[PDB]
Formats: structure tokens, sequence, C-alpha cells
């Protein structure tokens, strides 16, 4: 796609933090910019649209070139459409938001320039961000994750690509999403295929695959931090239900692992550390520090600070695994113990590695889950299992939790606040900021 200029595009400003060994921080600025899928696609020449509700138009978009060719992007009001505001550090994204038209939530990436996406290598080093999940109830997903996205949004590798970074293309994830409408300088319109519970979205004959570093996936009930490996490390094309990944006919048919090595401390057993209120380790009414630090042995650790007080990420005792590092024993009992394929397939920590070495891009966001409900983060999952079937108990939120229509009804004014973000050697981030 090309961009268009009939809605200005200005990115809300963000600051952070970057460590060094020799313990001080020097303050950064970037910006965040949001992904293309949220925002107004019409014809280069006039406001006619490409693509409204869940269909394109059979017109502009017969094909997936000419619908490129045809198609812009334009640009988003942030605050007034899409419930995006930063003031300083921080960054909140309201769930709905309502003006000519309904919004729900945001995918954002975080800027170098207003043209590039920053890249963040993980390996080595950890980040550190506050976060405000108050206001997120069981069904939410306030989520921060890295992906292996170009720093130009794609531009480089499909100059039918104009658009670029600037306007939030070249999403790929874990998910080997085919909910997008533009992937690899050409539209998803061929295969497409409405969603039958969500009117605004559908799925195309094509995916976007790329490793996927999911450092929180959260509401007040629960968290998870899962890696994602991927057999191709970076950012690739798909096809078909050959995508895997959620919405594909077998999940794990593709590159990619969608399941990840997942660490949700509740689902290990420990039902007491994070929830709403004094009862819990870590209460979550309250901003909370979370830092997630890559070793460069491949393993994941994990502190909290809320406070002023520290919490290593709790132990758990998993078959044989015992300890509290992500690490490739917890991944391997983790199989054995739940059951499943899809991160031992797709070549474990080893291979995830492989992306952590390399450049990521930041993502912020927040959702709800139109598949399967946020129960797989928050609730028991399948939801005809009990306690007694290992891992099926994820949080205390009810198996009929969730439903997207009726959240969106009932709690249209949640929110996520995310702040304060830290990256660099590891130890560092609890340095003095500057
Ligand atoms: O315990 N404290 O509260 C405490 C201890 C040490 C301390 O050191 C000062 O830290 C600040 C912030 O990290 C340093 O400033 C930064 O230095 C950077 C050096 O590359 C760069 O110039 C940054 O822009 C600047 O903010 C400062 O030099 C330390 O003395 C502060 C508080
Ligand atoms: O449902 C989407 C969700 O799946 C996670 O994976 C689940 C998987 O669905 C379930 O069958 C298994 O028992 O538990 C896994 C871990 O919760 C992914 O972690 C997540 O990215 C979503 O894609
Ligand atoms: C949960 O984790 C906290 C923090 O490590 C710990 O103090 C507490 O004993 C744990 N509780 C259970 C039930 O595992
Ligand atoms: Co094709
Ligand atoms: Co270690």
């Amino acid at each position: 796609q090309s961009a268009c200029t009939l809605q200005s595009e200005t990115h809300p400003p963000l600051t952070w933090q970057k460590c060094s060994s020799g313990g001080t921080c020097t303050q950064q600025t970037g910006s965040v910019v949001i992904d293309a899928n949220w925002r107004w696609t019409h014809a280069t020449n006039s406001s006619t649209n490409c693509y409204d509700g869940n269909t394109w138009s059979s017109t502009l978009c017969p094909d997936n070139e000419t619908c490129a060719k045809n198609c812009c992007l334009d640009g988003a009001a942030y605050a007034s459409t899409y419930g995006v505001t930063t003031s300083g550090n921080s960054l909140s994204i309201d769930f709905v938001t309502q003006s000519a038209q309904k919004n729900v939530g945001a995918r954002l990436y975080l800027m170098a320039s207003d043209t590039t996406y920053q890249e963040f290598t993980l390996l080595g080093n950890e980040f550190s961000f506050d976060v405000d999940v108050s206001q997120l109830p069981c069904g939410l997903n306030g989520a921060l994750y890295f992906v292996s996205m170009d720093a130009d949004g794609g531009v480089s590798k499909y100059p039918t690509n104009t658009a670029g970074a600037k306007y939030g293309t070249g999403y790929c994830d874990s998910q080997c999403p085919r909910d997008l409408k533009f992937i690899n300088g050409q539209a998803n319109v061929e295969g497409w295929e409405p969603s039958s519970n969500n009117a605004n979205t559908g799925i195309g004959g094509h995916g976007s695959c790329c490793s996927q570093m999911d450092i929180w996936e959260a509401n007040s009930i629960s968290e998870a931090l899962t890696p994602h490996p991927c057999t191709t490390v970076g950012q690739e094309i798909c096809e078909g239900d050959g995508c895997g990944g959620t919405y594909s006919d077998n999940r794990y048919g593709g590159t990619c692992d969608p399941d990840g090595c997942d660490w949700n401390p509740y689902r290990l057993g420990n039902t007491s550390f994070y929830g709403p209120g004094s009862s819990f380790t870590l209460d979550t009414t309250k901003k909370l520090t979370v830092v997630t630090q890559f070793e460069t042995s491949g393993a994941i650790n994990r502190y909290y600070v809320q406070n002023g007080v520290t919490f290593q990420q709790p132990n758990a005792e998993l078959g044989s695994y015992s300890g509290n590092e992500l690490n490739d024993d917890y991944c391997t009992a983790e199989e054995a113990e739940f059951g499943g394929s899809s991160f031992s397939d797709k070549g474990g920590l080893t291979q995830f590695k492989k992306a952590t070495s390399g450049g990521m891009v930041l993502v912020m966001s927040l959702w709800d889950d139109y598949y399967a409900n946020m129960l797989w983060l928050d609730s028991t999952y399948p939801t005809n299992e009990t306690s007694s079937t290992p891992g099926a108990v994820r949080g205390s939120c009810s198996t009929s939790s969730g439903v997207p229509a009726q959240v969106e009804s009932q709690s249209p004014n949640a929110k996520v606040t995310f702040s304060n973000i830290k990256f660099g050697p590891i130890g560092s981030t609890g340095n003095p900021s500057g």
C-alpha cells in the first residue's frame, strides 16, 4: 500500500531509558505508531473505502496486486479515534472508543524516528517496565512483547509498500496472522473470509510469521511470560492453512510455535502470587514493575517490584524441574506434564535465541479474544477440564467470561497503562534514570 494524507499522522511521543553497565541511564525520545490494520484504507484518488466492515471493495480490490496499487493507508487520530495517549514515559490504551464509529483496542510499535521502528537486541540485556492492570477485567489482555519485524516495516523488500513503519506496516508474530489486510506490499483480499463473530475482521489467503517474545500478557487476574520460536527467525509470508496459528485449521501446521513455552504462576500452582488486593503477593489494583532478563545461555529470568519490595518469579515444581528460571529443563518438563510438542518441535529455546540475538521491535497492545475469550490466560481451558487436569486452570475467571461483545458493552472504559520503560545490560535497569 501507499500512504495518503486526508488525515495527518502525528505519532504520540514516548520516552524511555537506555541504561549502561557503568550504572547510569540516559533518556531516549521515541514515539508510538498504530498498526496498519486499524487505519482507514481508501482509494488513492478519492475517499472511497477499499475495505469497510469486514468486506473488501470488489472493484478496487479484485486481486492482491491491483488492490495495493489502488489503495492507501491514511493517518490516525490517536486520542479521539483510538483512545491512545502518551505523557512523558507513559502510554495509555483505552478498550472501547466511540467516535463516528466504534474502535476496540490498538496495537502499537515503538519508533526510533517518524519513519522507522526501534530495534532491541534482547540477548545479554534486560527490559523493565511499569504497568497498571487495575482496569483490566477477565477477558482482556494488555500485552507488551517483541517480534522479529524489519525496521522499515518491509519497504526495502517490497517496494509496492511505500507506507512503511510511519503507517505501521510489516507486522508479524508467532500466530502467523492472516487477519492482516496488507502483507509484503500487497493486499490480502485473495481468499478473504469475513469473521463469523466480528463485524470488522476476517482471515485472508496469506499470513505473516516471525519469532515472538511475549514478555507480558496480562489482566488484573492472570499474567504470562511466553517465548515462541519459528523455523525461520524473521518476517516471512505463509500460505493459507499452511500458516498454522490460532486461526488456521491446524494451529500446529506452520513454521511458528503458536503455544510457546509459557510461564503463568497461577497455572503452575501459585494461586496467591498475583491478583487484586492485599491477599496476593503482587496487588494488581496498584502499579507494579516487571523486569525480564535474557542471559546468554538462552534462559529467561524474571523479577517484580511493588512498593519497594522485590520478588523473583515464584518457584515452580513440575515433573523433575524445580526453580524459577525459564530454561530448557522447564520447557521440557512443561511438555511432559501438561502435554504437547509445539515448542520443542519448532526448536525450543535454542531456536528462540536465534531471534533474541538479533533485533526485535517492541509492541504494546490491548485486545479481547474473538477465538477463545482469553480463557487460556485467565480461566480453565479447555472449559470441560477440571483442576485434576495438569495445567488446565490458568486463573480464577469463570469459563463464561470474556465474550467480546459482552466485555465491550460492560467494560468499555477498561484500559492499560505502560510506563517507565528501561532497557540495558542485565543488572542495569534499576539504576537512576537520566
Ligand atoms: O542513589 N541515588 O539516588 C543515586 C546514585 C547515583 C546517581 O548517579 C547519577 O546517576 C545519573 C542518572 O543515571 C547520572 O546521569 C546521567 O549520566 C549519564 C552518563 O553517561 C548521562 O550523562 C545522562 O544523561 C545523565 O542523566 C549521573 O552522572 C550520576 O552521578 C544518582 C542517584
Ligand atoms: O488460544 C490462543 C492462545 O494459545 C496459547 O496457547 C495455549 C493453547 O491454546 C492450549 O491448547 C494449551 O493447553 O495451552 C497453551 C498455553 O496457554 C498461546 O500461549 C497464546 O499465544 C494464544 O495463541
Ligand atoms: C507464591 O509465590 C510467593 C513469592 O515467591 C511465595 O512467597 C509464596 O509462598 C508462593 N505461594 C505458593 C502457594 O506457591
Ligand atoms: Co500467495
Ligand atoms: Co541462568
